[PDB]
């Protein structure tokens, strides 16, 4: 009978439906610092670049934290099909904003709806493809390979699409062709949905019971009240700038972890989350190198790099391309490596150590021919290659955005540093130190 590569038929519904919301999130990404620093330059935004990439770390940030709280607001309030299609329309609302004819003020609006949307919908798209597999069922796990497959398909040919478009059209054009690959997504995945998907969830599978509602709303109404308290209180005394915000938000960002685990710590369970700790901060650091690939690898690539052949912005196409390309291989070392598969520490601590690699590569061409000039667009490809390396290694859904988002919160203060002036001290000094506690981990691996 008809399968989706062997698995049941709704992951190709919501196979589609992931690839195109990533396609309108990466398509936007490989421009938006490039239009930043449009906007800069025409004077309509009164940012530094170093702000402007300030800004696109702690959007992708938020974008994570977001989802950490998805999971919940569709398991126990608004049900996880709906949740993914109103976050659908979320997204593309946020992909029309930048689509219309207006400049700096257009920005805000844009990433608050992205985040909000992309919240609602990426963690319950995932959701959703457990629901097609019994959990006895044992395609489970290649079920989710290749719907990662199609995350970073959507992420490879996004960047040519919309980069070749702005070159050819403009901004705006690039936008909306974004905008329309998300309400591409949201058709196969209404139709294809109804179709395909099990009509339990377009419920909360744990609805609110009655005396769950009030400490909920207590809750989430403190926090919102703090929050709003510490912005007043910012203001009064004159932290109001935009980067006084941005650090607001990385304090939270980091202050979450931190608050979670401290006080969840018998005297063996109090270890044995003591234990996960060195593979948080594995996956934290991590995934900031892999995250700068966007920001600061973004302004290498278009500042220091011949490649007058075709758009700059198409360098963001080999995070996901080396993915798709190492693939293969890796479904055939898993299964064929039986004995000695190693430790979950061991596959972070290399995974870091690679990253780090990754950055130490990128400290050369600047050393041996200086940053003033321009360099083959074959480092970039090696230092992608050696960064997905990692990340083949290191594949709650909560937790894992969690650790994405402090590590781009993380890169928020860490790419303000990064100039042409301090690039071989920048990818030296943070590649070293990454390969340098990938090492401490493995004195710490099996101490564990
Ligand atoms: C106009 C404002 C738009 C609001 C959209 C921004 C939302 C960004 C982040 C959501 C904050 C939720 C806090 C996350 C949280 O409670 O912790 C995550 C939980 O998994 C703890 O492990
Ligand atoms: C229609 C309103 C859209 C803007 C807000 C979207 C709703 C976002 C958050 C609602 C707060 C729900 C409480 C979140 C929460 O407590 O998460 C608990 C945490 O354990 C998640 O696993
Ligand atoms: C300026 C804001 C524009 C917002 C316009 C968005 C209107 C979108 C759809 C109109 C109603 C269709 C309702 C579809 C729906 O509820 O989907 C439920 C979802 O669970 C599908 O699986
Ligand atoms: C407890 C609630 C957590 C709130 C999370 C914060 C969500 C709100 C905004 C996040 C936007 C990140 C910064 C975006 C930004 O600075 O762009 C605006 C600027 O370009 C306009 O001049
Ligand atoms: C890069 C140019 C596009 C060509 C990509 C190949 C055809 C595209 C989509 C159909 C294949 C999607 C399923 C991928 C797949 O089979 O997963 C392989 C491996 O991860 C096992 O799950
Ligand atoms: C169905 C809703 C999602 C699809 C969004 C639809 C977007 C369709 C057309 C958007 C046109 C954007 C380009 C308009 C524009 O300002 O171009 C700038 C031009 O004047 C300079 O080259
Ligand atoms: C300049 C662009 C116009 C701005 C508003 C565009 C609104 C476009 C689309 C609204 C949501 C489309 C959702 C697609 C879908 O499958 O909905 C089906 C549902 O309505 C059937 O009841
Ligand atoms: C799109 C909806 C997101 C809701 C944001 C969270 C609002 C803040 C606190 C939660 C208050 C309870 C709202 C949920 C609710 O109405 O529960 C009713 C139902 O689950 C049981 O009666
Ligand atoms: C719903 C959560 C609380 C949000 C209600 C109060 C909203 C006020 C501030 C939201 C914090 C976002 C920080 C980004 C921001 O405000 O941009 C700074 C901009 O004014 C630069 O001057
Ligand atoms: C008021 C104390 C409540 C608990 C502490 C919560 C976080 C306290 C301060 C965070 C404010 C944002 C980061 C500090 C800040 O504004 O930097 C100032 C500087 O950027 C202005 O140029
Ligand atoms: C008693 C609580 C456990 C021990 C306290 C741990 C501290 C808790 C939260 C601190 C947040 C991390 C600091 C955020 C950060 O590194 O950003 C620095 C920068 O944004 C400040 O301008
Ligand atoms: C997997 C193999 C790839 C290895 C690539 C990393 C190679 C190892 C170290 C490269 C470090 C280059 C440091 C050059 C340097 O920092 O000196 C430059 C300084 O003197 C001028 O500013
Ligand atoms: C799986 C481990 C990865 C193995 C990677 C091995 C790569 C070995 C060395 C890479 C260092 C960069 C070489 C420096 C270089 O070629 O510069 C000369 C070049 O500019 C041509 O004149
Ligand atoms: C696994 C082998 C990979 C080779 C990595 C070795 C690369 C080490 C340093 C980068 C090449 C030297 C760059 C030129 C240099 O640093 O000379 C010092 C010069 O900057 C002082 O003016
Ligand atoms: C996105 C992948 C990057 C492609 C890797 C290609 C790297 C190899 C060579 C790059 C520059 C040499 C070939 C292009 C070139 O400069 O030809 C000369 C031309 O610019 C004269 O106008
Ligand atoms: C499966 C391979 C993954 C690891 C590969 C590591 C790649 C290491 C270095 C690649 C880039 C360094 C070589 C750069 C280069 O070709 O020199 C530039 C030369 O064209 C002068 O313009
Ligand atoms: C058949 C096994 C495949 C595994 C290949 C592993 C080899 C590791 C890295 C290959 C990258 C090539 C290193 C680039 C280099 O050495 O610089 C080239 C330089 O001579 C150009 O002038
Ligand atoms: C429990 C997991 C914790 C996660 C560990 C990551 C947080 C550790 C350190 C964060 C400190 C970052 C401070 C960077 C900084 O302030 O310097 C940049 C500054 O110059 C920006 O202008
Ligand atoms: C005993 C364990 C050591 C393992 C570390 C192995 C790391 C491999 C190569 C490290 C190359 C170091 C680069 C030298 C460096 O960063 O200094 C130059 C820098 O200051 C440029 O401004
Ligand atoms: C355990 C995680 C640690 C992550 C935070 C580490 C960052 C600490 C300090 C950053 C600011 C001062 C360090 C400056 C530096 O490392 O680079 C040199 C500078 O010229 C360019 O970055
Ligand atoms: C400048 C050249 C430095 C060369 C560094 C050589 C590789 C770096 C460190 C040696 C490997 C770790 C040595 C200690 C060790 O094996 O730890 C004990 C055991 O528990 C390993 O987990
Ligand atoms: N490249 C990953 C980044 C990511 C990791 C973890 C959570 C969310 C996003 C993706 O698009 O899925």
């Amino acid at each position: 009978g008809k399968t989706f590569f062997g698995q049941p038929l709704g992951l190709s519904t919501l196979f589609m439906t992931e690839m195109w919301e990533r396609f309108s999130y990466y398509g936007m990404r490989a421009i938006l610092l490039y239009y930043m620093w449009f906007l800069i330059s025409t004077g309509d935004l009164h940012i530094t670049r170093a702000t402007a990439a300030s800004i696109m770390a702690i959007y992708a940030s938020m974008v994570y934290l977001s989802g950490t709280i998805g999971g919940f607001v569709a398991d126990r309030i608004i049900g996880a099909r709906p949740a993914v299609f109103w976050g659908g329309v979320l997204i593309m609302l946020g992909h029309i904003v930048l689509a219309l004819p207006f400049g700096a003020s257009a920005l805000f609006g844009s990433i608050i709806l992205i985040i909000i949307g992309t919240g609602f919908l990426k963690p319950n798209v995932s959701t959703l493809v457990g629901t097609l597999y019994d959990e006895h069922d044992r395609r489970r796990d290649a079920g989710f390979s290749i719907f990662v497959f199609g995350i970073n398909l959507g992420a490879f040919i996004a960047p040519l699409i919309v980069g070749a478009a702005q070159e050819a059209a403009g901004y705006h054009v690039a936008f909306s062709l974004a905008a329309i690959g998300m309400f591409i997504g949201l058709l196969v995945y209404y139709f294809g949905g109804k179709k395909t998907l099990d009509p339990h969830y377009l419920r909360p599978t744990d609805p609110l019971a009655p005396e769950e509602v009030k400490p909920l709303l207590v809750k989430v109404s403190l926090a919102v009240a703090g929050f709003i308290a510490i912005i007043v209180v910012m203001n009064l005394v004159g932290w109001n700038s935009l980067p006084a915000y941005i650090n607001l938000l990385t304090i939270v960002a980091i202050a979450i972890p931190v608050f979670y685990f401290a006080w969840m710590i018998t005297s063996t369970e109090h270890l044995r989350v003591v234990s996960y700790i060195p593979l948080f901060i594995a996956a934290v650091l991590f995934w900031a190198i892999e995250e700068q690939g966007s920001v600061v690898l973004a302004t290498f690539a278009a500042e220091r790099v011949d490649s007058s052949w075709f758009p700059v912005s198409w360098f963001q196409s080999l995070n996901p391309l080396f993915i798709m390309l190492y693939t293969p291989f890796f479904a055939w070392l898993w299964t064929a490596w039986k004995k000695n598969q190693p430790s979950s520490p061991t596959k972070f601590a290399v995974g870091l150590m690679f990253a780090g690699l990754s950055f130490l590569l990128m400290a050369i061409p600047g050393a041996l021919y200086g940053t003033s000039g321009k360099v083959s667009p074959l480092w970039l490809v090696g230092s992608w290659a050696l960064v997905i390396l990692g990340e083949m290694l290191i594949s709650m859904m909560s937790m894992w955005f969690l650790s994405s988002s402090v590590g781009s919160a993380l890169n928020a203060q860490l790419v303000t540093l990064y100039n042409a002036k301090s690039e071989v001290a920048y990818f030296s000094y943070f590649g070293l130190g990454s390969v340098v506690l990938g090492i401490v981990l493995v004195f710490l691996s099996k101490r564990i």
